[PDB]
């Protein structure tokens, strides 16, 4: 089974966020900043903000990386008006194996 923490994106506050994530079946799940949910000692604090369906996104891996982050990989959907999921990770021995991870179930 698949499952540490990653970085993410927020297209808002413009900033990387640190959540832990996991695989199960065909889908990916992630929890909220657990770096806050540590600075408000919010216990609403969620291990599981949202989830991701696999089977409707892709895996895009970003040579120059994004974001001033060395090691990205993309999730760009399927329906259109849905937005890019991108996540990144420290070191590139991690990337690799999301990666294949991730692929090893949109590519069936």
């Amino acid at each position: 089974k698949q499952q540490g923490e990653l970085y993410m994106w927020d297209s808002i506050d413009q900033k990387w966020t640190r959540h832990f994530c996991a695989i199960a079946d065909a889908k990916l799940s992630f929890s909220d900043d657990i770096e806050q949910t540590m600075e408000e000692d919010n216990p609403l604090g969620s291990l599981c903000r949202g989830i991701l369906d696999l089977n409707t996104y892709n895996v895009v891996k970003a040579p120059q990386g994004k974001n001033q982050k060395s090691f990205v990989f993309i999730l760009e959907p399927k329906q259109q008006g849905d937005p890019p999921v991108e996540f990144a990770t420290d070191k590139v021995e991690e990337l690799f194996e999301w990666f294949q991870s991730i692929r090893e179930i949109t590519w069936k």
